[PDB]
């Protein structure tokens, strides 16, 4: 019985396991994972109001149900077991324990109290353990944040959604409470290139546009000769770009005029600025602005690089947040590491100089794709693997798997969470969701979920 295993268990490791188990017919996979539950960002990433991409967790959970599966939560590869030590108990081994540091912004008061990156501003409301004392202040009235991607769309729409709207997800009920008392009434998604180069999608776009009790604060100026550049453009960029141009210069109607005109939020997006500093309060106890240079784009197409004009603009706020780039962690020290483009060097899964160990999903290609990329490209990685294997370019005879790795985890005082363990936690987490109306109300302690299950 041949023995694989994943280290993550996010889409990537779901979906490569997926593969796995569909393709061979005798094959046993664990997933390990470092969290006590699985599903990674489709949990703590994915936002609380869009329940409906969360339901790829129904894929992953028959996968996880098959008798050839097993899943070891609350086990961190790198620490509480090595690579190599996964590497002689298996045949094979996938990393796929995604992309789990963020970019500094690398500027001068980036340190100062309110200036979050919006990856962890996330992991606040949606439960991930380590953000839970976050606290964010809430208290200002305008929150600047330096990206235009879906990560900045889903915190702008979750810091303006009226809180009553939220009530029924799974939102953090603590997270919740603090949006109710939240004085944040503007949001301001900077990026330093144009309209052209936002890297949002369409369904985000126009649920931030039809976001209840808020008015969109696009400037006319910045889409001159937009309708003139996408004549070419495919239809997914182009359809975008008419939802930029005319949310920006048409007149909008009686009943839209009107619903803008008596909104008391606002949203805007800001084009050509690129962060230089946050500006410090008066006392020095917080972020009180973001000095925001001018760029000027030069460069064609898909090449255009801003350059500074030499102007700068002050942009007053409480909370600054940062949305720019997630990169690869080097977990062990035998694991080879590409620090540039923040990825474990590999030939389409196949890790660059060590037999047997594969990747994929983000640390095998960039943090770029989504669920369904991530979902087909981790196939592929699935079918390497299992060609190799084939051609016999895989150790042979004999592996012992977990019963080796079980082994070396009670030994360190290591407990494991199995994929039952995780059914307990989940029933738990819905019965406290009941009373509130909530899908689930998350489970925020550790120690808490461990005495749970008996530890
Ligand atoms: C905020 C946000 C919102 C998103 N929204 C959407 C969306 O709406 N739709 C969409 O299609 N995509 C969305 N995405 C993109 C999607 O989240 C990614 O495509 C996808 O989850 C990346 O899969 P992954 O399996 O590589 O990594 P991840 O999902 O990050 O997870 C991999 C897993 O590895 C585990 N792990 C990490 N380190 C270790 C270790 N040392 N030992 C053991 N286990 C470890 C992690 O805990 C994690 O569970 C979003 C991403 C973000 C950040």
């Amino acid at each position: 019985t041949p023995q694989i295993c994943v280290v993550g268990s996010g889409p990537a490791g779901f979906y490569t396991a997926q593969h796995l188990l569909k393709h061979h017919s005798r094959a046993h996979v664990d997933i390990y994972e470092k969290q006590l539950v699985p599903f990674g960002l489709v949990r703590f990433g994915v936002a609380p109001d869009h329940p409906e991409v969360k339901n790829v967790i129904n894929t992953f959970t028959q996968t996880a149900r098959s008798d050839r599966c097993a899943f070891y939560g609350n086990v961190e590869v790198g620490r509480d077991v090595t690579v190599q030590e996964l590497q002689d108990a298996y045949h094979a081994v996938v990393l796929s324990y995604g992309a789990e540091d963020h970019q500094a912004l690398d500027i001068p008061g980036e340190e100062l109290p309110g200036v979050f990156s919006a990856r962890a501003f996330v992991g606040w409301y949606n439960g991930l353990p380590e953000n839970r004392e976050l606290a964010p202040d809430l208290s200002c009235d305008t929150a600047v944040i330096l990206g235009q991607g879906n990560v900045a769309l889903d915190v702008a729409r979750i810091l303006l959604t009226p809180p009553d709207h939220l009530e029924k997800t799974d939102i953090t009920e603590a997270a919740l409470g603090a949006l109710r008392q939240s004085r944040v009434k503007t949001v301001w998604i900077v990026g330093r290139r144009g309209p052209l180069q936002v890297a949002f999608t369409i369904k985000e776009l126009r649920e931030m546009i039809q976001l209840p009790g808020t008015r969109p604060m696009l400037d006319p100026a910045d889409f001159l000769g937009l309708q003139d550049r996408i004549k070419e453009a495919a239809r997914p960029r182009k359809r975008l770009m008419e939802l930029l141009l005319r949310t920006a210069t048409e007149k909008p109607g009686v009943e839209e005029a009107a619903r803008r005109a008596s909104a008391s939020r606002a949203w805007g997006l800001r084009f050509f600025r690129s962060p230089q500093q946050v500006l410090p309060s008066p006392d020095g106890r917080r972020a009180a602005g973001i000095r925001l240079a001018v760029t000027r784009l030069e460069g064609i197409g898909e090449a255009t690089r801003a350059v500074p004009t030499g102007d700068v603009e002050d942009l007053p706020c409480g909370l600054v947040l940062s949305s720019i780039g997630y990169k690869s962690r080097p977990i062990d020290p035998s694991v080879p590491f590409d620090p540039k483009l923040g990825v474990v060097p590999n030939m389409e899964g196949r890790v660059v100089d060590v037999p047997g160990l594969y990747c994929s999903g983000w640390v095998k290609r960039g943090p770029t794709g989504v669920i369904t990329t991530t979902m087909t490209d981790s196939f592929l990685t699935g079918q390497i693997l299992l060609q190799d294997l084939k051609a016999g370019h895989l150790p042979s005879g004999p592996r012992p798997g977990s019963a080796f790795i079980k082994a070396l985890l009670d030994s360190r005082g290591v407990w494991p969470v199995s994929f039952s363990d995780w059914e307990k936690l989940d029933a738990e987490e819905v019965s406290r969701g009941q009373a509130s109306g909530k899908p689930r109300e998350k489970l925020l302690d550790p120690q808490e979920m461990l005495r749970l299950l008996g530890h």
